[PDB]
């Protein structure tokens, strides 16, 4: 009975209190610092409990079904553990009061229909010319960052990115991220944040001879090193003559005159590599006036390829015409302190990249995590279409409308399904709590406002501090996360219940 | 802070702990043992407090507001103490959830207010002719005591008895229940309990040979000694004379035949007296035909004079035609063992008399006690004139109202009416509790079937098991019995509540 249960439903409300008071922006910060001294400040929710030492086996099997997902976005993720601990706290006090545990997961369980369907029959339709809306659904995924400047930059980007690479695929949209790359370069300002129609490759020009910007150059994306390898690199040279030195490395010499010419053959304007380019090979290729870039990412030779229609080759006796790449003009300009080449006018016009600048050596890897997200939700907002009110409204709802219910459905069952309502309007309390307000008080404050049916989207405006529209202040968010996290949740709450007793090894 | 709220509190939730088993039919009975090991086995409210030293003020303060009655029936007392403590455990669930006294005060007046009119509107008239109604009444108080051999037999006899007695005083009903007098004899069966309609005295005839019943008769309620008091009672005799000896005892004897003669100078034809009677004086009330009993007790010698219009003789030369006293028929009868005098058909119609019989020496007793609680009962509902459902019903429905209230009224305030609620229907838990059925379960029954206006005087059966309609299984109690607990209660677990420190001498 009560014995083994109760040390698992005490771990489950341990874990909740590891992250308690980081829910929303008006958040604390928890501060790890890592055994080398490296200190590390966060309130990411996996983190807490990834890098958390565990022992106890409903801890483990809580976090598993909490904490992860097989799916691209990394959100709902505090919710889904705050919500799983409370509706296990909650349940906790019905077994004190003797009822049976079996009865609480089928209560829960029919809580879980409705609220599920709740969502469902309430969501709005967005698509692709919703563009209006998906400026604000992005900056309440950027809004909690540590991002200093203005959102507004970076939201319409995000959305420009979203709809350069939707598809419609078996007549819905659909995008894949992968045509987007995503350049980042501290110093400077976000004003200097920009997208490029094309593709950029961070290394500059071979010499600057070669053309300043070329008119529809067939690029050539050669993987084969266009430089000498050494003969002494596995073991110390056997040659004890230099007349057999000379005549050796001379053929070694006309050998990179001649990997240059079997691709000059093709008769490529633009040649690039990822290894180098001989000092010979760099004055061969500037007599011919081809445009060259040395020693170049393996990652970019890719961006490249399936951007302007050409194919990366590792053998100079296989480059055909069929191999080179299209692109209408290709030149090289200059980012902060850092010559680039950009290779604007590809065929393909889902391959785009993002050029982030301004901020500190870690905060624009922090922007670049955080235009990332909101890159990826903007394109899930795409391929799913739904988006509904944050600030509690679509919970309160999911609470009142089972509150309603509840009467209905049965006996001891009752006391479940309403408990199940209670957990939930807990979380808009802890919520509110954190803001900086008296939790009855403003839930009370808002389940009068949320009583008539045209309040369907009042939250509370965390800053104002009482009741109103959230949609109509942006604060919108995508629909299905926000019902996974309930599934999630449930799942892992009822299962804290599912174990009778542990008997180990 | 915490410091005398929490151990008042305490001290309160334990004296409920002690009444708790106890509650309603079917209940456990208490054991007292008394400091010289007397053993007192019982289920009194009252005495179980009042025997029992509390070290605690608040609890002793408590259970003085609930205990007390200034009314002549007292009923409701177990309810009393346990809707206070539940109410102030209740409060301290409050606590806490974080709610100061001075909102929980607030509350509980608020639902107090609503609870009263509650009890008004609802209940019905029952007036003299509604005897059908008071036969109810009655059954309702007796069913639960130890005694139960005959008790329609007693039922039956309540409502006469006090229908009798009722009369129109300042233009509605009272019962002047000092006009009724309770005779037991223990012995024989206990379907001969009766309603005389008259006085019972007592004690026997004086000579055998004196009448046995004298129509239209004249009573001398004669309280002076007929009999002689010897000088040796004073003092030691002074006296040596012989002569003057005799003389003194025998005008002392003379003095008696003196008094019978200037007693019978009014025309008594009946005469009953505290004191005896001397042997020559017998003698002569005999030879004239009177009929006389001695040695009686002065307290039926004013009941039977002001039942049959006289006075109680003080005085023999101040004995008038005033002071006698009129009966249809007076004679003297024999209950079981016991010969006594009746006087039935007395001058005044109010003055009767019930006779208690059968059982054995300690159940006789305690149908006497049985016999005044419902005796005053149903001329406590004459007094009134409202009368409601008993078994739980009207209790449900104070609860389902304000529960249905709440939301309305206020914040805070919400979930004090709300605790105030689930403390009313704690007391019908405690009720079903001791039937041995479960008490969520059938509560929750009656919260589904007793929304309709049709199912209003229902409530749950404690033999069967399942709710019904208890108006007509004849369970209806005094409407404002259960309304001033009310008052007691609210009052007293606000008094608790109310106490924030304590100084001591
Ligand atoms: N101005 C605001 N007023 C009220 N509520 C707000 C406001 N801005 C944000 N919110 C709410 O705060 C919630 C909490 O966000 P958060 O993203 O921290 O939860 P999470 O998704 O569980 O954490 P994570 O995103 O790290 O997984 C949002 O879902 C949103 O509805
Ligand atoms: N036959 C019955 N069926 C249902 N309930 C009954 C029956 N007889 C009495 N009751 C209920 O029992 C309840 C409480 O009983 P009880 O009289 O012991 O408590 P109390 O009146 O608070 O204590 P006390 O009478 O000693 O002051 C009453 O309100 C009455 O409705
Ligand atoms: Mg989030
Ligand atoms: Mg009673």
């Amino acid at each position: 009975g009560k014995e083994a249960v109760r040390a698992n439903i005490a771990a489950v409300k341990a874990v909740e209190e590891a992250l308690k008071s980081t829910y929303g922006p008006r958040g604390m910060d928890k501060m790890l610092v890592d055994s080398l001294g490296d200190i590390t400040i966060t309130n990411d929710g996996a983190t807490i409990l990834d890098k958390m030492d565990l022992q106890h086996p409903a801890a483990k099997l809580l976090v598993q079904i909490a904490k992860g997902q097989d799916e691209e976005t990394a959100d709902g993720t505090k919710t889904a553990v705050i919500f799983s601990g409370e509706l296990v706290k909650k349940a906790e006090d019905l077994l004190y009061k003797d009822v049976h545990p079996t009865i609480i997961i089928s209560g829960y369980k029919k809580a879980e229909e409705v609220a599920l369907q709740t969502i469902q029959e309430l969501a709005q339709t967005v698509s692709i010319n919703d563009t209006d809306l998906l400026r604000k659904i992005a900056m309440t995924s950027l809004s909690s960052k540590a991002v200093a400047g203005a959102r507004e930059y970076i939201a319409d980007i995000v959305v420009k990115a979203v709809t350069q690479v939707a598809e419609l695929r078996g007549d819905k949209w659909y995008v894949d991220l992968d045509n987007i790359q995503i350049v980042k370069k501290a110093g400077g300002s976000i004003n200097d944040t920009q997208l490029v129609y094309g593709i950029v490759v961070d290394k500059e020009v071979v010499h600057p001879g070669m053309p300043k910007r070329l008119e529809n150059a067939k690029i050539a994306l050669i993987d084969a090193s266009l430089e000498v390898e050494k003969p002494e690199l596995d073991a110390e040279i056997r040659i004890n003559d230099p007349t057999q030195m000379q005549k050796f490395l001379d053929e070694e010499e006309n050998l990179i005159k001649e990997k240059v010419d079997k691709i000059l053959a093709t008769g490529a304007n633009v040649i690039i590599c990822q290894k180098g380019i001989d000092e010979v090979a760099q004055s061969y290729l500037a007599k011919k006036g081809v445009l060259a870039v040395r020693r170049a990412k393996k990652s970019d030779l890719e961006k490249l390829a399936r951007a302007t229609g050409g194919r990366v080759v590792s053998n100079i006796d296989e480059i055909s015409e069929q191999d080179l790449g299209y692109a209408s003009l290709i030149e090289e300009r200059k980012v902060g302190e850092d010559k680039m080449v950009f290779v604007e006018g590809a065929k393909n016009p889902k391959s785009i990249s993002i050029l982030i600048r301004g901020g500190l050596e870690r905060l624009v890897d922090e922007t670049e995590r955080a235009l990332r997200d909101a890159l990826g939700t903007v394109a899930d907002v795409i391929k799913d279409g739904r988006a509904i009110a944050g600030g509690g409204a679509v919970e309160i709802e999911i609470a009142k409308k089972l509150r309603k219910y509840a009467p209905q459905v049965g006996g001891k069952e009752q006391l479940a399904v309403e408990a199940y309502a209670n957990a939930l309007e807990s979380l808009v309390s802890i919520l509110i709590e954190n803001a900086g307000f008296d939790p009855i008080d403003l839930l009370m404050k808002l389940r009068s406002t949320h009583e008539n049916e045209n309040n369907k989207w009042y939250g509370i405006d965390l800053y104002a501090g009482q009741p109103v529209d959230m949609w109509q202040k942006g604060v919108i968010e995508p629909a299905l996360v926000k019902m996974n996290a309930i599934k999630a949740a449930t799942e892992a709450a009822t299962l804290v219940l599912r174990i009778d007793d542990v008997v180990s090894a």
